[PDB]
């Protein structure tokens, strides 16, 4: 019981870790993507104007 | 009886463990996904506006 629960807990917490780093990393990368799209669509809107 | 119930209990608790880590991990990852979709659709709604 301790063995199977141990390994399953290990793989599961591994997925939780990957999910967390993917989480915050998605947050920051989406934020820089937000600034990028913002400045790009801004200059684009200007010159197109 | 103790043997079969023991092994079945082990595998079952293993599934419970995986279900729990999948649970909270789904919670946190869905939350970061929520912030990501929020900021992304926010900046998107702005520039599109």
């Amino acid at each position: 019981a301790v063995e199977s629960t141990g390994n399953a807990k290990a793989e599961a917490e591994s997925r939780a870790e990957a999910a967390r780093i993917e989480g915050e990393g998605s947050v920051l990368q989406a934020k820089l993507k937000a600034q990028a799209l913002a400045i790009e669509t801004e200059a684009e809107l200007e010159r197109v104007k």
